[PDB]
Formats: C-alpha cells, sequence, structure tokens
C-alpha cells in the first residue's frame, strides 16, 4: 500500500529497474514488486550451484572432502580464493565457501563442472520445485546481465521460495541446511546491500551478484531481532552497459518493505 | 595535495571528524589526515585482543582450542555467535572468529578476560611497541566514544602501524600471523566500508567499529590488483550523541586515498 507507492518512488529516481520480493515467515504474508519480472541473476545463481553441490554430499560420503585441481587456465576475471590455489587444489566445501563468502568466480565454474554444466544447476532448480530458475553459461559470461536475455535469469518471486525452501524448508537433509545457512551467515560481501537497510540488532545471510548493465542483486534470509525469519530478493539492473553498482538501491529497498 | 583537500572536503561535508592513515608497503609511503588525533577504536580494539590470544597461543600451544563457558548472564548488547552457545562453550578459536568476523561483543569480553582484563590488551600493545593504544573499559562501555574522553582510544598512525606489524610484519609468529590474516580476510561487516571504496579485484581484510556519537570506524590491510600490500585506516566520530552511523565517509576516504 504506502510501500508499493514507495517502492515505485524508490525505483523512479533509482535509474533502473527494481525486483523485490519479501517473504515474511511469521504469516507467509509477501511484499512483491516486478516479483514476476526476469532479472539477470549474477552470482546469487551461486546459491543454486552450492546447494545442488550439497544435495549431492548427501549420497556421496565425504563429498565436500574432495580435492578438485585449479589450473591457470580455469582462472577468470575475479579468483581472490583460487588464484592461491593454480597447479595446486581446493576441495568442494573449500570451493563452496569460496563461491558463496567471496564470490569466487573460479569457484562457481568448478561447481558447475561438478553438477555437469549450467544445465545440471537448472536440473537441480526443476527437481527442488523452481520451474523459473534456468543457468545457460559459465563464469565469467553468466553476468553480462544484457537487457531482455533470457540466460542466467530468474524471477523475485522465485528465487525468494526457492532460498525458503533451501535455507528454512526441508530442500536439504538438515546437516547440509545447517551448512548453507552458515556459509550464508559468513558471507564477506553483503554489508551495504539488504544488511544495510536493516537495523544492527538483525541477523543476515546473504548472496550478493553484480555484473554488467550495473545490474546490483542480494538474496538474504534474515532473522530480526524477535521475530521469525524473512527471505528478502532484491534485484535492480541498469540500461547502460557500464552503469556503476547501485547497493544503496537495494538498502533503501530492505528498509522500505521491513519499516512495518 | 588534491588528496588534503578531498579529505577535508569530505569531512566538512560529513559535519563530522575523519581520521586517516595509509601506509603503502611498496616503498613505506603514507597519506595521513589527523593521523596523531585519538578517536574511539570502538570494535577495531578486537584485532589487538585476538592478536593479544594469538601471541598467547604461541607459548600456551593448545589455548585456542580450549573451551570457554558461556554463561546467559555473559551476554551483552551483540551477540550473534555466542547466544547460539549460552549454557554451552566456546574455544578460544571460535571466540576470536566471533569477535573479529561477526563484531560479537560477548566474544571480544572473553578474550579480554583470558588476557587478564583492558590492561592485559593494552600490555600487549606496549609488549610490540604500541605506546598509544589504550584499553580501559570492557564490552560494551568501551564504544561510548565521547568526545574528550581518551579511554579506548587511539590514533590512525599507531593502528596503521600495528596493523602493519600484526599482518604483514612479525609481531606474530608466521602461523599465528597467517590466522590473523585469515580471520581479518572473512570478516562479515566490511563491504560498506573501506572495501566500498576500492576496485571490486583488490583484496581486503578488515575489521570495522561503531559506537556513540556516530563512531564509524574500518582498519584494513589491502592486496591491490599487482601492487604491494597497504594498510589503511579511517575513524570517523560526530558530534551529536546519537548521530547516525556513516560508512559511507570512509569509502570515500579510501577512494581518494587510493584514486593514486
Ligand atoms: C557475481 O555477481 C560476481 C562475482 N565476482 C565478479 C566480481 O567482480 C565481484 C565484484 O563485483
Ligand atoms: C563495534 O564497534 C562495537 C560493537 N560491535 C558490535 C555492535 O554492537 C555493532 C556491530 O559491530
Amino acid at each position: 500500500a504506502d510501500v508499493q507507492q514507495k517502492l515505485a518512488e524508490l525505483e523512479r529516481q533509482s535509474g533502473g529497474r527494481l525486483g523485490v520480493a519479501l517473504i515474511n515467515t511469521a504469516d507467509n504474508s509477501q511484499i512483491l514488486y516486478r516479483a514476476d519480472e526476469r532479472f539477470p541473476m549474477c552470482s546469487t545463481s551461486k546459491v543454486m550451484a552450492a546447494a545442488a553441490v550439497l544435495k549431492q554430499s548427501e549420497t556421496q560420503k565425504q563429498l565436500l572432502n574432495q580435492p578438485v585441481e585449479i589450473k591457470p587456465a580455469d582462472l577468470v576475471n575475479y579468483n581472490p580464493i583460487a588464484e592461491k590455489h593454480v597447479n595446486g587444489t581446493m576441495t568442494l566445501a573449500e570451493l563452496s565457501a569460496a563461491a558463496l563468502q567471496y564470490s569466487d568466480n573460479t569457484a562457481m565454474n568448478k561447481l558447475i563442472a561438478q553438477l555437469g554444466g549450467p544445465g545440471g544447476v537448472t536440473a537441480f532448480a526443476r527437481a527442488i520445485g523452481d520451474e523459473t530458475f534456468r543457468l545457460d553459461r559459465t563464469e565469467p559470461t553468466l553476468n553480462t546481465a544484457i537487457p531482455g536475455d533470457p540466460r542466467d535469469t530468474t524471477t523475485p518471486r522465485a528465487m525468494a521460495q526457492t532460498l525458503r525452501q533451501l535455507t528454512l524448508g526441508h530442500a536439504l537433509g538438515e546437516t547440509q541446511r545447517a551448512q548453507l545457512v552458515t556459509w550464508l551467515k559468513g558471507n564477506t560481501t553483503g554489508a551495504a546491500s539488504i544488511r544495510a537497510g536493516l537495523p544492527a540488532s538483525w541477523v543476515v545471510g546473504d548472496k550478493t551478484g553484480s555484473g554488467g548493465y550495473g545490474t546490483t542483486n542480494d538474496i538474504a534470509v534474515i532473522w530480526p531481532k524477535d521475530r521469525a525469519p524473512l527471505i528478502l530478493v532484491t534485484y535492480f539492473t541498469q540500461p547502460q552497459p557500464k552503469a556503476e553498482s547501485r547497493r544503496d538501491v537495494l538498502a533503501s529497498a530492505a528498509k522500505i518493505v521491513t519499516d512495518g
């Protein structure tokens, strides 16, 4: 009501396109803004890949311990963890943490390969009831975020529903659900995004994303002071290929939908 | 300099008092702004406490695995990790990680108690040649940040020199230095502060703080794309007791001093 008006006011001054999906698990209420429009996921896609590899680890005992070779030719555009291990190895646990907490694009490419390509991540999405998610490309081209391109996109509504099932639902075994939530809570990249819009007392696990067209994304599980968890997806994209990131817009969207 | 004009402009437009110390380890060059003025450290003091415990673990080789009791009465104002272990235990390693990466105030009180009180943190600072740093109080009163109050203060220059010795120098043993850097690089709270002012490709370990009078702090070790490491300290405080935190001022400061 006032929230829809305020989200429209924010978008109108933002210089881009804003998508919001909030799920309040206290009462299963939702706040949706362009929640059925497709947005480029960029690195928010890493949550689906890490979750798919967690699911694999329910049946392959010690999968997370399995060392994976990192070669110089594996490195892509953003490799803060992987570069230390070129001509060496990282475990699937280390690749999962590097992708989620550091947004390591080489780490994500090893998760994708472990799942049999982009289509294997999409198949996992389908298996947990997400019919909207699609991963089409590897890193780093999955972040081109070209307006109108359906590659590597989802909708705020579908991503909010998926994150709820992965982090609070029974899409994963209990140990795997706890590991995902532990990784998301240890994110290093999120303080300027959704978190920036919330009271300092609230606990957040999130995964950010960014790419071309100034695309600026965050998906978060939020444990508010004295309240049941929230799921929040904030996606934002701009019309110019070289636009700057707008994490402030995401913070503003989070303040609007949580202001009560 | 251009840099001096930019920092003076940032400070004046912020309404506050800004303290900046950059060390460039390529050539030991410095950028300095009010770098010898005292500022309330707030949670940036956690680095000295965690480093003091690391130093103790060089002679007490099992210390980081020691279980510490968390009682309900131990909980202070911000306990994101410790509240999960009330009526249980956490190891000194888990408490160091909680303090550094989550700014857990109950975890910091455990580190202070391990060192025999705020005096024990100050004694470690003096053992590594920091004659400026003082810790006077426990959490959460060490964050009051009252203008003119010398308690729980240091200077940007002294904290930058100290962070250099701890993370890049020989204040700690090689293992302990590596562990401190690993903890700082895994900080969850920093993406809106120094990091937000830097090129995305630069790797950062940092410790934020905030307290009374809108005090907003960050201390960081920076491995730039293709350059020798930097140490940067950005301290900020405001005249009004319940002023808003301003992490954007620290990001602006970081951009100004690194743009060259
Ligand atoms: C995913 O959204 C991005 C992953 N890493 C590439 C970067 O450059 C991260 C910093 O924006
Ligand atoms: C740190 O500066 C002061 C307290 N740390 C915990 C807190 O109260 C806010 C988040 O850092």
